[PDB]
């Protein structure tokens, strides 16, 4: 079982934050409870977070940025964004409007946004490590 507040799908635990921190803030806060600021990994895993983000009404960080180097996206666990996941990005997103270089979920697809925004999060770790 995931631990209390804490929401299951797939043999992982996420946690869906009730409060609001940057991105990085954001990935030092699931470090905190043995987690990862989320990677997706599969199509389905991608149709449940966003889901979850979209009828919470809730701008919410995902672990995918930009930061390195412009237009080439990377998850925080070092792989690459996948061409074929590249249909999760909102009609006209990626556009880096004023630099944006940190990715959320936002309504029914990714955002790009400024990193030092404050937005929820969601952290995946392993229920078997929970
Ligand atoms: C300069 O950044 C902003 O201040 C501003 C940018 C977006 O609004 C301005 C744009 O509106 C129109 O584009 C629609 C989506 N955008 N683009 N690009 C168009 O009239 C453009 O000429 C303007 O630059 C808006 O950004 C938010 O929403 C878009 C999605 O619509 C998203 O891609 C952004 O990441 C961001 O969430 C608002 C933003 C702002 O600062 O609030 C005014
Ligand atoms: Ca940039
Ligand atoms: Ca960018
Ligand atoms: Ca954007
Ligand atoms: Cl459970
Ligand atoms: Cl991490
Ligand atoms: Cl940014």
């Amino acid at each position: 079982p995931c631990p209390w507040e804490w929401t299951f799908f797939q043999g992982n635990c996420y946690f869906m934050s009730n409060s609001q921190r940057n991105w990085h803030d954001s990935i030092t806060a699931c470090k905190e409870v043995g987690a990862q600021l989320v990677v997706i990994k599969s199509a389905e895993e991608q149709n449940f977070l966003q889901l979850q983000s979209s009828r919470s009404n809730r701008f919410t960080w995902m672990g995918l940025s930009d930061l390195n180097q412009e237009g080439t996206w990377q998850w925080v666990d070092g792989s690459p964004l996948l061409p074929s996941f590249k249909q999760y990005w909102n009609r006209g997103e990626p556009n880096n409007v004023g630099e944006e270089d940190c990715a959320e979920f936002s309504g029914n697809g990714w955002n790009d946004d400024k990193c030092n925004l404050a937005k929820f999060w969601i952290c995946k770790k392993s229920a078997a490590s929970s």
